[PDB]
């Protein structure tokens, strides 16, 4: 998969977001 470059990496791009659900998203 190539989309993992931006998608699978979105984890670090989203980190700095609503820490509310971030616990279930991480």
């Amino acid at each position: 998969y190539y989309h993992f470059w931006h998608r699978g990496v979105t984890k670090r791009s989203l980190s700095p977001h609503r820490p509310r659900h971030s616990r279930l998203q991480r």
